[PDB]
């Protein structure tokens, strides 16, 4: 759908534990620093025993400069106690939670700097969406219970064509082509569409495909921003791969009633 | 200085303690629901024994129609959890603290609705100020240890001065004036002068005063948007007041060496 110059959005980020760190039994209330552009926040961590479980979740409106950072302070291990910081980048994760929930691992980084142990959090990227802010999740939680209610449309298309070298078998499911040796024989490449950018028809063909008989072309993006030129001998059969490669890649169960929900699935 | 059509700044909050409340020395981990508009956090407080005690520093870019909410979930009482929310209006607090810490107090309304306890906490505004985003403080704690150099400067002016009935003795201390009975008989009143917009002097005498033998008038305006019209018999008495009541408020100490301190005196 419609982003602005620099796409806005909502950030969720649940942190869960604390990896490879033996945190002691005696207790000092540790300092939890998050630190976003333009804020920051300082909270007392208080942990029962040596538990490493963190329960603390973050709604962020967001942007994708955006760069979360963790940082602990005077961490007891079993007395000698340890600093660091754990920064999570949105545009490191962005693809990998776009609309679906992540567990990502961030390491924290010591004081000065080697590594202390490992963050263990989940996220999960929500875009920009026309819909009231009362009308959006809180929670990571809240919006995996939501985004639950959003099928991944059914998509099969299979047959011969063009690339740059020679015509293969190209099989696509859902937003995911493989190109295949002869029909069957091997699976050479994986070109994830993107969930942005369209794929457009060709127009200027190249002096090289025109001898070879090829008319239509199709050009293709993924979502790491490579391209991909597509090419077929056939008229019709470019109008009809660019037909269900573009189509809509998700659809809404019925009766959910949820006013954001709707707009995400209009959005895509 | 220079202010957004919707003026921003930075805001920095300390919660202090949960005040006419028995929390259990049983423990079971509380929820503390930080809700701030566009975003939201939600925090697990563990408090040993009993204790009150919160540690929570938060700083946020702001706007002036900014409303951050606190909530506390599950709240053991000495079982019956108790849940409840206090929410800190900027437009209540900002003229209280701005550019210095105050301590206010917010009541935890219950659940559906009486009030369960006070939430109690340190504020303090800071306008927005050109300057670089690590040039500033990141907790309340730095800001008022900064804060503390800068100086009030002396300022001190009186003599008498006609106003809307009669002429009083006038007495300007800092950005604080009182009205006189006599010269020094008894106060009369107080108009604390505004830290943003400028008192200017008159061009339009009333069709009364004019007969009253007042030549050159004065429009002054307070922090709380009430203005005032003070009026002098001569022209040179205008030219005096105006030019010390607009002065320089504040003054920074010598050898901070602060980007943003000097900033904030520019500013003012």
């Amino acid at each position: 759908g419609h982003m602005a110059p620099l796409p806005l959005g909502r950030f969720y980020i649940h942190l869960n534990s604390i990896l490879n760190i033996s945190i002691s039994e005696v207790h000092s209330p540790i300092k939890i620093i998050v630190n976003t552009p333009t804020q920051n926040m300082q909270l007392p961590w208080q942990a029962v025993n040596g538990n490493n479980r963190l329960d603390h979740d973050f709604a962020f409106h967001v942007d994708d400069n955006f760069k979360v950072s963790f940082m602990f302070l005077d961490i007891p291990i079993e007395i000698k106690k340890v600093s660091g910081t754990a920064t999570l980048n949105l545009g490191n994760v962005k693809d990998s939670c776009f609309g679906k929930a992540f567990n990502v691992e961030i390491p924290i980084i010591s004081r000065g700097f080697r590594t202390l142990g490992n963050l263990t959090l989940t996220c999960l990227y929500i875009p920009e969406l026309s819909v009231p802010e009362q009308e959006l999740p809180f929670t990571l939680e809240q919006a995996t219970m939501d985004l639950r209610h959003v099928r991944s449309n059914y998509l099969y298309n299979e047959g011969y064509l063009y690339r740059l070298i020679r015509r293969r078998f190209v099989v696509l499911r859902s937003k995911q082509l493989n190109f295949y040796a002869e029909k069957g024989g091997q699976y050479l490449d994986t070109f994830q569409l993107s969930k942005t950018v369209v794929s457009i028809p060709m127009v200027n063909f190249s002096e090289a495909v025109s001898n070879l008989g090829l008319v239509a072309g199709i050009l293709a993006t993924s979502v790491d921003r490579r391209h991909v030129q597509l090419f077929a001998d056939s008229k019709k059969v470019c109008q009809k791969w660019l037909q269900v490669m573009n189509s809509r890649s998700f659809a809404l169960d019925r009766g959910t009633e949820k006013l954001w929900l709707q707009e995400y699935v209009n959005f895509m």
